[PDB]
């Protein structure tokens, strides 16, 4: 049950890969395209960006959360992002952390039982000071919830 993402927009983002895996890939707006083949990534070609990583998601709709997918790259690529972290917002300006978990390069999507909350924005982060590096990739996000009416 995971909710439709085609009204989905990225608001921003600290980094991406806007040249170096294509014109269609590498890009934030990937993350959320519904396109297993693609991903986004952080930037790699003409230098890396430094961490933290964000990438705000307006979902369009208000929903209360219930679980945040991230599918991996996977494929034995080098992928080595360890924390990730989620946060909400209902209005866009006051946010609130659903949660910190790990992650592991897997095929398979990785379920985080984040913090019941409701929102219209999600914000994905790759924080500092936790052993990430500035290799990230990640084919979607994906949110389990419902709908506010």
């Amino acid at each position: 049950d995971k909710l439709s993402k085609t009204d989905w927009k990225i608001v921003s983002f600290t980094t991406e890969e806007a040249s170096g895996e294509g014109s269609n890939n590498g890009h934030a707006k990937h993350l959320i395209d519904g396109n297993i083949e693609t991903f986004w990534h952080s930037r790699w070609q003409g230098g890396s960006d430094p961490l933290p990583y964000e990438i705000i998601i307006d979902m369009n709709h208000r929903v209360k959360i219930a679980q945040i997918e991230l599918l991996p790259r996977g494929r034995g690529s080098n992928n080595p992002i360890k924390v990730v972290r989620f946060e909400a917002s209902e209005d866009g300006t006051n946010w609130e952390s659903i949660g910190q978990f790990g992650f592991t390069n897997q095929d398979a999507a990785l379920k985080y039982y984040v913090k019941s909350s409701t929102a219209r924005y999600i914000k994905l982060v790759i924080p500092d000071g936790v052993g990430n590096g500035t290799v990230a990739a990640i084919r979607e996000l994906d949110v389990r919830g419902t709908v506010v009416n």
